């Protein structure tokens, strides 16, 4: 049924390549911000952070918190969520990025900061949806 948000989706072992892992729920109506956050203890490895009203704008915000401090940001202009709609999003670990689509299209790529796949044991969901499933697999 429904999960509680935030919600602390442990990775066992960390990250690998061919890991993928699926995110289902729905946007809240007037929604503001959407975060995922791949963790390596308090270090933010990869932060997933569309906002729905950013200077009267929708952006996918990127980026990675190390000893407390957020690095360069990487902005994406396509936004393919909506408020009040169901998304999924898919996050696929692969050898030099995470790779993200949502409901199926290609969205964007990461570059591997955090260089140490095996310490990055944790996801952690935010923000304003309702979350119905978090899961992974290896393909
Ligand atoms: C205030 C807030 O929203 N804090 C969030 C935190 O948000 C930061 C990130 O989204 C980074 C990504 O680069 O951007 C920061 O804003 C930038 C902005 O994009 C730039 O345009 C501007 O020049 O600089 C600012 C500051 O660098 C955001 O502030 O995201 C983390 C991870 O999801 C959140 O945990 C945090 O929310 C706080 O979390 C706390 C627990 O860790 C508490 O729950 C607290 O109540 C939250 O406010
Ligand atoms: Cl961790
Ligand atoms: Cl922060
Ligand atoms: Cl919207
Ligand atoms: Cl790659
Ligand atoms: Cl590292």
């Amino acid at each position: 049924g429904p999960l509680i948000v935030p919600y602390n989706l442990p990775l066992p072992g960390g990250v690998v390549p061919r890991m993928l892992i699926t995110i289902l729920g729905t946007v809240k109506p007037n929604a503001n911000r959407i975060a995922l956050d791949f963790q390596r203890g308090n270090d933010v490895a990869f932060h997933f952070n569309p906002r729905f009203n950013e200077n009267n704008r929708r952006v996918i915000v990127c980026n990675t918190k190390l000893d407390n401090n957020w690095g360069r940001e990487e902005r994406q202009s396509v936004f393919p969520f909506e408020s009040g709609k169901p998304f999924k999003i898919q996050v696929l670990v692969e050898p030099d990025h995470f790779k993200v689509a949502v409901n199926d299209a290609h969205l964007l790529q990461y570059n591997h900061r955090v260089k140490k796949l095996n310490e990055i044991s944790k996801l952690g969901i935010s923000g304003d949806i309702d979350l119905t499933s978090a899961s992974y697999t290896m393909i």
